[PDB]
């Protein structure tokens, strides 16, 4: 034991801890000006005994030399698209179609519902808690290595928090920019003769695809996770909204607008609390996704292959 | 000009012209024997005078040696999968949703009402009116040339019945193996010490996957089309039911049970008359596909990508 070791490792406990406060709760319990404190005070101890400089380390987000170019991923499960709809008549058509296909139906059949976010989708593996590989969704089955960039992300934490983390866990969700730091990046592009972005997701998008992190850095990117791929050491919850209140509690930032709504008609109450809510929440929704929040049930009803909504098989029973 | 070639050129066409009567019309104007006799005069003539022998006559169905193994094919267009339903409540709920979901719902909502039949996915490229190239489907984008084991289906055409063929045409459809040819070729087989078939499913795709077409040709295989896909040089029909009359028309095997319905209490009525007849068909089928017949409104609903039937996105009107 030495004491710069621990100091080391108090600072970056009490950083993490702060950053999932600010980040993740949206309740810090100290100003800004405290954290920043530690934080450029843990950055001058590292670089003055560099033996004891970890990869994972809050002040190792951004990468010091730009790249040449992107690696390919193969993701290891499939990333998958979503279904849509566009009225209540059609919403609750999908429902009923459910409450036929399923076995047995129960009462209530409960939606975990969010806002649908309006940015870059992507997967973000945690290796034994720490954050290893980060992938765009691509086509679904390969994307591009963009570690780098999710790196500089202020709420994706390097390491989960959590002393018994999943042996490994693919985080997946969305990558956006919030209004404020969006109209900031355009008067900043406008104000330093640069190329302006027309949306927020273009904006991201754009971020994302820069070779050199530091840039990337300077972007206001926030995720929102809204999924599991890969989880191996680990019984994950039952439902998709414990699920999510699971990720939220091992450190992984996740929209606080979701809610959950027993039957259709409570559902389509949210779908409008969110649509009047747009113009309040300080960054884009499409709209909002309406999941089947039992697993079971969602693996009973399982995925339909890239198919026409013109055609159908009406199958005969046995 | 010489006698010869000429006796060859007329030979041909009308064996080609026998062939569709019995194949695709089941209504052969000679008998079977009268048909064998200008085959082999065919067949003789051809070997006598071999410069005059061409690559898409009736006699050259099966390649005289096996093949090493299959290479692969990457699809122009991809084949599509389809969506499934198990009640008459759920087809009534994919049909009401398409109401909805539609601009402007036209009074009657027809469709193109098929047999689904019980084998394997393919896809047939003619070029200039001449059988090139066949492939499985495989996994949708990729699959294995398939091209001399199809040759060998006695009512696939090696050349197109039309004096105008498009420049190129995709058949797609389904090779499948009718009961008859199923209880002979156990039969055979059990007679023969050999490997018997579980139903007429497998024995359709073990027969594809042979190396040897000489073993193929001796397979009961049968096509019936179903679909296009590249379409170049023609001015397709706008519904889908005068394609597969225009398929037949220029000398593709289609399913003599496909009717057009209007509306979805008398695509029941066709679903319920299929499932009696199922009975007395003489090949297998697992159910029914039902196909909204107006092009122009396919196109409009379009397609869903690989994705969830536990999740929608109800997104917000602009
Ligand atoms: C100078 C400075 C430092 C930190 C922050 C924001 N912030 C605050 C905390 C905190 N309060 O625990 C943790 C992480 C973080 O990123 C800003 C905007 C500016
Ligand atoms: C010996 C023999 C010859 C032909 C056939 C069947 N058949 C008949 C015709 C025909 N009638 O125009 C055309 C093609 C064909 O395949 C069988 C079963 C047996
Ligand atoms: C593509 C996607 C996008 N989104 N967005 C949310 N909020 N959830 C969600 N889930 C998705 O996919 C899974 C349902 C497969
Ligand atoms: C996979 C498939 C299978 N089947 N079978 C029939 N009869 N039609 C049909 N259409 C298909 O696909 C298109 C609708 C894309």
């Amino acid at each position: 034991m030495t004491n710069i070791q621990t100091q080391l490792d108090n600072l970056r406990k009490t950083l993490r801890q702060y950053e999932y406060e600010y980040h993740v709760l949206d309740n810090p319990s100290v100003p800004d000006s405290e954290y920043d404190r530690l934080f450029h005070q843990l950055k001058a101890l590292e670089l003055e005994h560099p033996e004891f400089l970890t990869s994972d380390s809050p002040t190792q987000r951004v990468g010091a030399k730009p790249l040449s170019g992107f690696s390919q991923i193969r993701h290891e499960i499939p990333m998958l698209s979503l279904d849509n709809a566009f009225s209540d008549a059609e919403f609750n058509a999908f429902v009923k179609r459910i409450e036929d296909r399923l076995i047995l139906l129960p009462k209530p059949l409960t939606f975990c519902c969010e806002p649908k976010l309006d940015g870059l989708a992507v997967s973000i593996l945690y290796v034994n808690g720490e954050l290893t590989q980060a992938a765009t969704r691509g086509d679904g089955t390969t994307g591009e290595d963009i570690t780098a960039n999710i790196r500089t992300i202020r709420n994706v934490p390097l390491q989960l928090l959590t002393d018994n983390p999943p042996a490994r866990l693919e985080v997946r969700g969305e990558v956006f920019m919030p209004h404020a730091g969006f109209e900031r990046l355009n008067k900043y592009a406008l104000e330093h003769n640069e190329k302006t972005f027309a949306n927020p997701r273009n904006a991201a998008a754009g971020s994302l695809r820069q070779l050199d992190p530091n840039i990337t850095s300077k972007r206001p990117l926030v995720l929102n996770a809204y999924g599991i791929g890969i989880a191996e050491g680990v019984d994950l919850p039952t439902t998709h909204y414990a699920r999510l209140q699971w990720l939220k509690s091992i450190g992984i930032p996740v929209n606080p607008e979701i809610r959950l709504c027993n039957g259709a008609d409570e559902v389509l109450g949210f779908y409008r609390d969110i649509q009047n809510k747009r113009s309040s929440l300080g960054y884009d929704i499409d709209g909002t996704v309406l999941k089947i929040n039992d697993i079971a049930l969602q693996n009973e009803l399982g995925f339909i292959s890239k198919a026409p909504r013109w055609a159908i098989a009406y199958k005969f029973p046995a």
